[PDB]
């Protein structure tokens, strides 16, 4: 058991991690910005350290301040949660070099999977199915680039190797646009890294992703999949597990290839392989080398506490859970709750004047918010996650509708009414909508 850890994050995930720590008897240190003194998890933590002012560069991305916090409190480990420094290989390195356990993968693994070109090469070698592509960086010889395009078959997509957040990529539908599309992506994505690659452009994929756990001692398991196709500006809005239409046989096929890839790259901890799924086929696009926001839907359908497993792995324990003990049962849906004007979709901070959480069988509310809590203007819009589990998908969705109606968040604007609309959407109710659906539905 880890004696004491620094929770190097904020909001709902910081509270998520604190709960897992409390369950396991692990002492907690909440590092926070000066704008986050009233966070629920900070108020519940055993120790707290204000690591700097509101701007993340001097708080949640402040590597020296976070490491000093660990030093002053005599912590043994640091959990980076998601976002912020979780996939910063320099942070991981410095954490370990400074004498602390980094609750995540090795820095080399973060680098390997953090660069898209190197990540694709490793997956291709490991036998994970990848999107047909250039399999390496593009030069500026445009006879050669037109040849790669022909081999792949248009339409293709130009992607920045250091790209992220839906930025640094251009869809190319023919030769005439190829030259300019490569040159501009090479500029627009100069993220500082000019390196671009070419992928086949999949025109109606679903987002299907595979959860893994690996102990970094040779054992790896997969915990089924999630469908996260309901997106806006490439940002996920609803997630569910398992993915509609995925058979046990298909699940086992892609699951086993991901688990094997973990062994090949010496992966350690929780991670997620993200695929575009189209015409019954999986195509690798990215590995998130950290816990994911939507991890709860997988927890609901497998019974596995993913955060507690992260902590056990970090403590140096081998996986106790064998693959044959992992069973998909029932179905779960997650609705992200955002402090945003639904129409303009940009953050809406302010004091919550009335709050009521939903309850009931299968209802799980993941949020730091409370009545009188002020949502600050500085950080991400997501203030909570509503997760509903049922014996089947219909029951999960029915419970989500019921839970969303009970959820009261007054004083700020939220996307609750939108989540109600998505739950009531006939195509969502059928299932299997693609990554373009929500924007088409809304008019975006
Ligand atoms: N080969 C492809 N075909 C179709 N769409 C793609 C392809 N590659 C990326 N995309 C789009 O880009 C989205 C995800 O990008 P996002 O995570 O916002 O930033 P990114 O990490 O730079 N790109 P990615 O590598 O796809 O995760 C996908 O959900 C697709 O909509
Ligand atoms: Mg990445």
């Amino acid at each position: 058991m880890l004696d004491k850890i620094v929770i190097a994050n904020r909001g709902e995930i910081a509270l998520r991690i604190l709960r897992a720590c409390k369950e396991l008897g692990i002492k907690t240190v909440a590092v926070h910005s000066s704008a986050d003194r009233d966070l629920k998890h900070v108020l519940l933590a055993d120790e707290t350290v204000c690591i700097g002012p509101a701007p993340s560069v001097k708080s949640y991305l402040n590597i020296p301040a976070i490491i000093s916090a660990a030093e002053i409190t005599g912590a043994v480990a640091i959990h980076p949660g998601y976002g912020f420094l979780s996939e910063n290989a320099n942070f991981a390195e410095q954490v370990e070099r400074s004498g602390f356990i980094f609750i995540g993968p090795k820095a080399e693994t973060i680098r390997l999977m953090g660069d898209k070109v190197s990540a694709i090469a490793a997956m291709k070698k490991a036998g994970v199915p990848c999107v047909p592509g250039s399999d390496g960086p593009l030069g500026d010889d445009m006879d050669k680039n037109r040849a790669i395009a022909k081999r792949i078959g248009y339409p293709v997509i130009i992607k920045a190797s250091g790209g992220g957040g839906g930025r640094g990529m251009r869809v190319v539908r023919g030769d005439a646009e190829l030259a300019q599309s490569i040159s501009m992506t090479r500029a627009e994505a100069k993220f500082s890294n000019d390196m671009v690659y070419m992928e086949k452009y999949l025109e109606n994929p679903r987002h299907v992703e595979i959860q893994v756990l690996a102990d970094g001692q040779g054992n790896a398991i997969y915990l089924a999949e999630r469908d996260c196709s309901m997106q806006r500006r490439h940002q996920k809005v609803v997630e569910e597990a398992p993915a509609p239409g995925i058979t046990p046989e298909l699940r086992r096929y892609i699951g086993e290839r991901c688990a094997k890839a973990c062994v090949d790259i010496g992966y350690r901890g929780a991670g997620t392989f993200e695929f575009l799924f189209e015409n019954g086929e999986f195509y690798f696009i990215e590995m998130n080398t950290r816990i994911q926001v939507e991890h709860p839907v997988t927890e609901m359908i497998t019974g596995v506490d993913l955060i507690k497993e992260q902590l056990r792995i970090a403590a140096g324990q081998p996986l106790s859970i064998k693959q044959e003990e992992v069973h998909v049962r029932g179905h779960a849906v997650e609705c992200r709750i955002n402090a945003e004007d639904p129409n303009t979709f940009l953050p809406s901070p302010g004091k919550i004047t009335r709050f009521h959480a939903p309850g009931g069988f299968g209802v799980r509310w993941e949020s730091h918010i409370y009545a009188g809590y002020t949502v600050p203007p500085y950080y991400d819009s997501m203030i909570g996650k509503l997760i509903c589990y049922g014996e089947n998908r219909d029951v999960a969705i029915a419970r989500m509708k019921n839970a969303l109606q009970e959820l009261i968040i007054d004083g700020i604007k939220t996307n609750v009414d939108l989540q109600i609309r998505i739950m009531n959407d006939e195509n969502f109710q059928h299932g299997g909508t693609n990554i373009h659906y929500l924007e088409k539905k809304l008019g975006l």
